[PDB]
RNA sequence: CAUGGUUGUCGUCAGCUCGUGUCGUGAGAUGUUGGGUUAAGUCCCGCAACGAGCGCAACCCUUAUUGUUAGUUGCCAUCAUU
């Protein structure tokens, strides 16, 4: 990837100076009107390295979930993964979704139940009330774990659009021991992810750019 | 004031809890809170919670209109008689 395209897409800019996060000093090259600037050296290199990273991961056969609420990121991370063939959940991270693995399979299995109703034909017997409810269970279950029903496993890698937002996320990932690749913003924690990407997580065309980035890492290993 | 069974009572009030997960050293907490809404923990939305159960509601009886099958021991409009 360009430094120049990296520009263009704004992931330079960070989060006004008395948000930041002192522990991002590491990446940062300057403030500009009282906004920190990341270093886009650095995050050409690192994006190297995550790039590489999610090759590898993919080249087992790994699974990947991109993460991502932010109103910005939430169309771009659905796209992308879907693109990749790997699992997404883009609208609100339901607690226990790794952790309570266990449960939320069931719900999954509710969501891929009523689905064959409706092809099946009990739709067709169904008493009216029965049918309509039935539509807003489905319509909830798609909106919230629509993104990962097929997803197999535990994800071996999570891919995290601003991790602060995604805060019980990244704690997820944590109790399982699962590795992050994370958009990481000048008001974020580097410490928590393994795989740090300095970049602003404000900016829709920088967000675009490395979901694409990953999610092209991610095809081209397989 | 050893009990089963039965019953009163708050009160037909909307509550009482559990599984898994998570938080807390721990008793515990969360969910059940919050914005609305409802008769209702009723429903929607948001939320480290996701579900579930006993309740709530519904399924039940009766009452309010009516189609049809039946037409006596009931009814009498159409008819004639008492
Ligand atoms: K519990
Ligand atoms: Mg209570
Ligand atoms: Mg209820
Ligand atoms: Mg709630
Ligand atoms: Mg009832």
């Amino acid at each position: 990837i360009s430094m120049k395209q990296l520009l263009e897409a704004g992931v330079h800019f960070g989060h006004q100076t008395r948000r930041w996060n002192p522990k991002m000093k590491k990446y940062i090259f300057t403030e500009r009107n009282g906004i920190y600037i990341i270093d886009l050296q650095k995050t050409v290199k690192l994006v190297d390295a995550a790039y590489d990273y999610m090759k590898n991961v993919a080249e087992e056969g790994g699974v990947a979930l991109f993460v991502g609420t932010k109103k910005q990121a939430q169309e771009a991370i659905k796209d992308e993964a879907i693109r990749a063939g790997q699992y997404y959940v883009n609208h609100r991270w339901l607690g226990g979704t790794l952790t309570n693995w266990d449960t939320i399979q069931k719900r999954i299995a509710r969501l891929k139940k009523i689905n064959a109703m409706e092809e099946d034909g009990t739709f067709e017997v169904l008493p009216k009330k029965e049918v309509a409810g039935l539509n807003k269970e489905r319509e909830r279950l798609e909106k919230f774990l629509g993104g990962i029903a097929d997803m197999p496993r535990i994800p071996d890698v999570m891919y995290i659009v601003d991790p602060r937002k995604e805060r019980i996320a990244v704690q997820e990932a944590h109790k399982l021991n699962i590795p992050i690749v994370a958009m990481v913003d000048t008001n974020c924690d580097p410490d928590e992810i393994d795989v740090v990407i300095p970049s602003n997580d404000d900016a829709i065309r920088a967000v675009k750019l490395i979901t694409a980035k990953m999610a092209d890492a991610f095809i081209e290993g397989n």
